[PDB]
């Protein structure tokens, strides 16, 4: 394959995809050392701090911090999350237009430095705010909502864990289906038949389920708390008008940046089955949105993209049972884009028209 192989049978741990949960941080870090209280203690209270409107003096009263200490990829994500988490609150406030256009030094020279390390812009992403942004309650029961919580939401009554967990729960639930696609190219090179049906249909088993956890975020998100809520703390300052020539990161750039805040676009599960069942200004956005993605995510992407096509392979066997195997997972695939947009319109479109 493109794909480069562990061994025989799993794919380069070089991709940081995990078995059991997918593009998501696996057991993400919890606690950072202590020498990074401060910052902590901030994020842990974003709520709190931004409702009373004492986040900002804050956040200005910080010391500078070094990231030298964080010397592995959990303790940088979580670093990276907890910065991300406090620029968010930073920058927009409550929400009502009082904007900051600067971020202070003492912010933003470590999570620029932090950003640059990990190949992220620094601006919270998808890869902080849900694949790493969690918890088990009980490491001894299993990935259930039950069992799990986020490490930080932004104001009370956002709906952020219910917004971020569902998310995590789809990834997670995904995460069984990519952990077959090396049996599916094995099967195409064999010419096993069985094998690459049995391949296609756990996908497919999968991508169905995935589906089924994602209806479960009508039952932990409010639309008029994502939107006017949730939703200011996941925008960005790319073509936004209250911020027309982006942000000023203090002491790491002199002129102000422009990234982009949140797009479904986000997540690598879209791309990784377009390009896997061959499915793939529109183009221009997804691809900034890849690079929004960890750098190691887009590298397996891109392998897939230069294997075989499994959709030429099918529709040329003569095979029903090949063939409906694929459009059980193309069926599947559509319809989460499908409840994709049914999302958009029911939590952003008819709450902007209100
Ligand atoms: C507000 C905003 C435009 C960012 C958005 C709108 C709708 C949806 S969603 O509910 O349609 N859906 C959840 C996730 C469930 C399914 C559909 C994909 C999936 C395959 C995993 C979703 C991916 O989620 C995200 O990429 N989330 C995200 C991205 C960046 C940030 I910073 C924070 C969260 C999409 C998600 C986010």
């Amino acid at each position: 394959s493109g794909i480069q192989m562990e061994n025989s049978w799993t794919i380069s741990k070089e991709y940081h995809i995990d078995e059991e949960v997918g593009f998501a941080l696996p057991n993400p870090q919890e606690n950072l050392p202590d020498f990074y209280n401060d910052w902590m203690f901030i994020a842990k209270h974003l709520p709190d701090l931004i409702e009373s409107g004492q986040l900002r003096e804050r956040v200005e009263k910080l010391n500078m911090l070094s990231i030298d200490h964080l010397t592995d990829h959990k303790s940088q994500r979580l670093a990276r999350l907890v910065l991300g988490c406090i620029t968010m609150a930073y920058v927009w406030g409550k929400g009502h237009g009082d904007v900051r256009k600067v971020l202070p030094r003492n912010i933003a020279v470590p999570y620029c430095q932090l950003s640059k390390k990990l190949e992220l812009p620094p601006i919270l992403v998808y890869a902080d705010c849900v694949l790493a942004n969690w918890k088990k309650k009980d490491p001894n029961k299993p990935l259930t909502y039950e069992n799990m919580d986020v490490l930080f939401s932004f104001r009370d009554g956002d709906c952020s864990k219910g917004f971020f967990l569902v998310s995590l729960l789809v990834e997670i639930a995904a995460a069984s289906a990519i952990k077959v696609i090396p049996t599916v190219f094995k099967a195409m090179q064999m010419q096993e038949r069985d094998t690459l049906l049995k391949a296609l249909l756990e996908i497919a088993s999968c991508l169905e389920k995935a589906l089924q956890v994602f209806h479960q975020i009508h039952d932990h998100v409010n639309p008029k708390a994502f939107f006017s809520v949730l939703r200011i703390y996941l925008s960005g300052w790319k073509g936004n008008p209250q911020l027309s020539d982006g942000l000023v990161y203090e002491g790491f750039w002199e002129d102000p940046k422009e990234f982009a805040g949140g797009s479904a676009g986000q997540s690598s599960v879209f791309q990784c089955f377009d390009v896997l069942l061959g499915i793939q200004h529109a183009a221009q956005f997804l691809q900034d949105m890849r690079r929004y993605m960890p750098p190691a995510h887009r590298n397996f992407l891109c392998s897939l993209e230069s294997n075989p096509s499994v959709r030429e392979f099918v529709l040329s066997k003569g095979d029903a049972g090949l063939r409906e195997a694929y459009d059980a997972c193309v069926k599947a695939l559509v319809s989460l884009r499908s409840y994709h947009l049914q999302i958009v319109t029911k939590y952003i479109l008819i709450p902007a028209s209100q």
